[PDB]
């Protein structure tokens, strides 16, 4: 099985580009991290900074999850993103996304020994 931090890893790091370069972004990088195996995963958001700079997150503003946990944290500073979702058109096994950039502070929840990210909660 995989662990929560590899997994949160494999699905929301994009550490080797700056931002998103086209429209078909989300639907390379969903088949790509294996995200539309068996399914097409409805929503998620990949960041465009360093491994090191998403982990420091869990040292930086703690604030409410959206349900209702404690253990999120809010970065400091704005990151590149991609949210990618799936569009109208999007139907197993040919899923497509629309692709979205943009520059926003992250939300992660954060577990364990390290103390690392396990969930992406959301952008602001
Ligand atoms: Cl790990
Ligand atoms: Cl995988
Ligand atoms: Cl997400």
């Amino acid at each position: 099985k995989e662990t929560a931090a590899a997994k949160f890893e494999r699905q929301h790091m994009d550490s080797s580009t700056s931002a998103a370069s086209s429209s078909n972004y989300c639907n390379q990088m969903m088949k790509s991290r294996n995200l539309t195996k068996d399914r097409c995963k409805p929503v998620n958001t990949f960041v465009h900074e360093s491994l090191a700079d998403v982990q420091a997150v869990c040292s930086q503003k703690n604030v409410a999850c959206k349900n209702g946990q404690t253990n999120c944290y809010q970065s400091y500073s704005t990151m590149s993103i991609t949210d990618c979702r799936e569009t109208g058109s999007s139907k197993y096994p040919n899923c497509a996304y629309k692709t979205t950039q943009a520059n926003k502070h992250i939300i992660v929840a954060c577990e364990g020994n390290p103390y690392v990210p396990v969930h992406f909660d959301a952008s602001v």
